[PDB]
């Protein structure tokens, strides 16, 4: 059920409909639909046909500035929604790789994370991978997991280094990483040295957990 507001939710995001989605959000929300399906049956759906576009030079930078403010302000009636029945499994240090700013996706797994019995740790997007290794060194020795984001494969690379830097400063083994993003695959998780990777917020919390 549901359908028709999820395909007007889907076309406010291929429309730049930036003031409408958050109406939409809570509309469907209203009507007692959970969070997290208006965004991978809705906003995620149209992000995707947007994305398509963009690749086929349909539509350009102007219009996913636009797509994309318009995600950011409906994932801000949603964010509370979400962390609503807060279900401590360790400690989960997330950010997006330096040079990237793209934080949608990010945002969307860390609130995911602690929802599921996790505290947060958020460094925002752009952070070197030394703070990530100066944050995982602060908490030496406890249950940490490093959720990485990374949405263009020029700041996917640097994601090497930092696993190499992990070793370098032997604190690996006492922390386990979960790299993620798109760009991501299962090939490039185990080619530097990775413990998982997930494709949307809900299977990125499932993961989490499994990898203890
Ligand atoms: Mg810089």
């Amino acid at each position: 059920a549901n359908q028709e507001i999820f395909d007007k939710l889907r076309d406010a995001i291929v429309n730049q409909n930036v003031a409408g989605t958050p109406e939409l959000c809570k509309e469907a929300l209203a009507a007692g639909v959970p969070a997290l399906d208006i965004i991978t049956k809705g906003l995620s759906v149209g992000m995707k046909i947007v994305g398509d576009k963009f690749e086929a030079a349909e539509i350009f930078l102007p219009q996913i500035m636009m797509s994309g403010k318009a995600m950011s302000n409906a994932m801000e009636v949603l964010t509370p929604e979400l962390e609503k029945n807060k279900k401590e499994a360790g400690l989960a240090i997330t950010f997006v790789a330096e040079g990237d700013i793209h934080d949608i996706g990010h945002r969307l797994v860390t609130t995911m994370l602690g929802a599921n019995g996790f505290q947060i740790v958020d460094l925002g997007v752009d952070v070197l991978n030394e703070n990530v290794v100066e944050e995982a060194a602060k908490h030496k020795g406890e249950k940490v997991l490093l959720v990485g984001s990374a949405l263009m494969t020029t700041s996917m690379l640097g994601q090497k280094d930092l696993m190499d830097r992990l070793n370098e400063e032997k604190l690996r083994d006492s922390v386990k990483c979960m790299f993620g993003g798109a760009p991501v695959s299962d090939k490039w998780i185990e080619e530097i040295g990775a413990d998982a990777t997930a494709e949307n917020a809900a299977e990125a919390a499932k993961v989490a957990l499994e990898v203890m």
